[PDB]
RNA sequence: UUUUUUUUUUUUUUUUUUUUUUUUUUUUUUUUUUUUUUUUUUUUU
């Protein structure tokens, strides 16, 4: 319709709205530029130095960033690891065979000239060193993510890991929240070395410094939501990738999806750089975010949750999607998949059950497909005036009805007002 | 109906009543008057200096207004950016060409002469400068501006961003309500930065310092909600803006929509003026504004709670409008868009289901003549379905503020 | 006794402001107050 009238006086009128952007940045693409990702560790002093300032500034409640990241790298360049078969990703050639690489084999620079301390702090710390610090340093950026109260109990676990070597305790003493450590994810050198470190013992699972995993693990995947909610959704059905998609249901979701399955990126791949694409600042829009695929996340989630995910029962709730049709579809794959059972019989003594029989002697009209296809279901629903029935409305009520204590903007909290009147 | 007679004694009355103006102010039809837009960032003393008397006026409890604006022109001329491809706006020729621009290629006069503590303050603070404390000042703006307790949940963000780099704390401590720094948004000078700094940043989206942004971007459409509401309500319609528009069905918002969508105004533009045109005081009365398009806010604004917005239970309820008349309009269309599913197969593996196969059974689409000519048959007053459906739609809202078309809503339909 | 709205008037008549506003919306990115890994009956000589 490029072209509206105003009947009463015949006028033109030329319906536009603002500009937005935030145009979605892909991994591949960027290994077009440059072919490596900088890390500016900084200043080169003492290990032993390092060791110190750290000590002190955490024990006392600051400490450089720029300090810390030069210690890790001066605790971390154990070139531990042995490649197993071959490795590389985006064309970087990171190994080969039975090469060894360590950690920091993705591409050391160094620069500026400023510090903090003279030189040489208190001797006083020895090596209970590498063992353990740099790992409380590593915690520390997973800490530092969660907005809730919940970050004290990531922390009790962050040390009663810890614990192990020295038997240690608490550093800091200010909550969190953001201001004290809570910061450091803002250093994209800190998350450099945070990814760099994940991805390396994402691949040498097997390592007996591989624990520093712990906390280093949420940059994995990070901003990468709807390609989880779409793996939970296969989960959570039963069914394959390709069938999945065939039951999305609007364009927006097909949209997003084809946005988020985009060749070439490596997502299906072991042990690529893809899922570190924000902290190595391969990309800074994420294409695969939860909020650069509102419908796509809205749609998958509720569909999980009518299916019984508790997962899904607080995930956020979009703004600005079409609610009314994304839920609907959702419904009816819900619907779909909640009354088909799989249910085939598996082992057997001789005698299997062949489903045959005449497949023909109930209800031959509105009731409703016997699989789970979308043709058969697209076309029963057609049937119904496109208009949910009251069995599914019913499958709906029970499926979120007796669901208590939701926070509001979930999009359990949606589902509930929705269906449980 | 020009002449209207009394019947009684044949004699005419001529119903008239008070006059009311307020006429709106388009960006364009002001770039005919002049050609740049003036910023008297007045005094002229050193950098070093100013970083005083704000330190300290700040750490007090009052700093001139006119010091702070100095300042920030004093830390902001960084004339950072490379113009990735041209940029102008309105006739005005911004950049060009691989040029290099700065935020205050917006247009700087001088002037005044009166100021307030002498030469140089105590030189205890240094370049612990541009880093962050600029953004201090320009965060303010947006805690400014909310009268409400929420504003201490905005200054909380507005410190815990803050920390980065040196980790101060609070300035003031008086809470606010107007009278603190509340007030610094009635400075048509201080606005014309923070509107710079926006427009600035938000072209060079990619910058150390356009962190800056934070605070600085509620001033991006300041006054322009009109617009935004139509935006939302097609995004949650599901419709295309074309299609959204033929679901207007009344003329005052008819109305109110043309004088939105009046051309060359660059609404519709990446990184124009428009946006800004009442913190640089391009316009004095918006014509994009919630208040002068009310019955359009109205309408948009219901429709959207009827198709489960959230933003919209707490949208303001505007006074003098057609109220049962705009609401019957918006029911209708919330009516259509709620039963009629987009619903469509999207992906295959070789057999797509082909669509093909009353009398009240309502239309099968989203057309606006299918469904007013079903709503004619229906005698033009709502059937007891589209009730039930409103109903199910405000029901179960809990909450809501009074004088929010929330509350409007659930009145109306869950009795 | 004579009185009688616990009525008053003087003007009034939104415990409305119009200057601009109107999601007690937002840096951005983002979003199970998920997860180290192993487990996962607050089962057991």
């Amino acid at each position: 319709s490029v072209t509206v009238k105003r009947i009463i006086d015949n006028t033109v009128i030329v319906p536009k709205l603002p500009a937005n952007e935030d145009p979605v940045e892909y991994p591949a693409d960027y290994f077009r530029k440059s072919k490596e990702i900088p890390l500016y560790i900084n200043t080169t002093k003492s290990l032993s130095d390092l060791r110190g300032y750290v000590y002190q500034g955490l024990k006392s409640g600051n400490v450089s960033i720029i300090h810390v990241n030069s210690y890790l790298y001066g605790a971390l360049k154990d070139i531990r690891g042995k490649l197993d078969k071959d490795w590389s990703s985006f064309g970087i050639n990171i190994g080969k065979a039975g090469d060894t690489i360590g950690i920091f084999d993705l591409v050391s620079l160094k620069a500026l000239d400023g510090v903090l301390p003279d030189g040489v702090s208190d001797a006083s710390r020895t090596s209970a060193d590498d063992k353990w610090l740099p790992l409380y340093l590593l915690g520390l950026y997973r800490v530092g993510r969660t907005q809730m109260p919940e970050y004290r109990k990531k922390l009790m676990d962050g040390l009663t890991n810890q614990c192990k070597m020295i038997n240690e305790q608490f550093e800091p003493l200010v909550p969190e929240g953001r201001d004290i450590f809570d910061v450091w994810g803002n250093d994209s050198n800190y998350t450099k070395i945070v990814a760099a470190v994940d991805m390396f013992f994402h691949m040498f699972k097997k390592h007996e410094c591989a624990s520093f995993r712990y906390g280093t693990i949420v940059s994995r995947f990070k901003d990468c939501a709807a390609l989880a909610t779409f793996g939970h959704l296969c989960k959570i059905t039963g069914m394959s990738t390709e069938d999945v998609t065939t039951w999305i249901l609007n364009r927006e979701v097909a949209d997003e999806m084809v946005q988020m399955m985009l060749p070439g990126q490596e997502i299906d791949k072991a042990d690529s750089y893809m899922p570190y694409l924000i902290d190595f600042g391969l990309s800074s829009k994420s294409p695969y975010s939860s909020v650069k695929n509102p419908a796509f996340h809205f749609w998958g989630q509720l569909t999980a949750l009518l299916l019984r995910s508790t997962r899904a029962r607080n995930a956020r709730q979009p703004d600005d999607i079409e609610y009314t049709s994304l839920t609907t579809a959702g419904l009816l794959y819900a619907y779909a998949v909640g009354s088909s059972a799989d249910l085939a019989q598996q082992f057997c003594v001789g005698d299997n059950k062949y489903t045959p029989d005449d497949s023909t002697g109930g209800l031959t009209t509105n009731a409703p497909p016997q699989g789970r296809d979308v043709v058969e279901w697209l076309g029963w629903f057609e049937d119904q005036n496109r208009k949910p029935t009251p069995d599914m409305m019913q499958y709906a009520k029970r499926a979120v009805m007796s669901l208590q204590g939701l926070r509001e903007k979930t999009i359990g909290k949606y589902a509930k007002s929705e269906f449980d009147k």
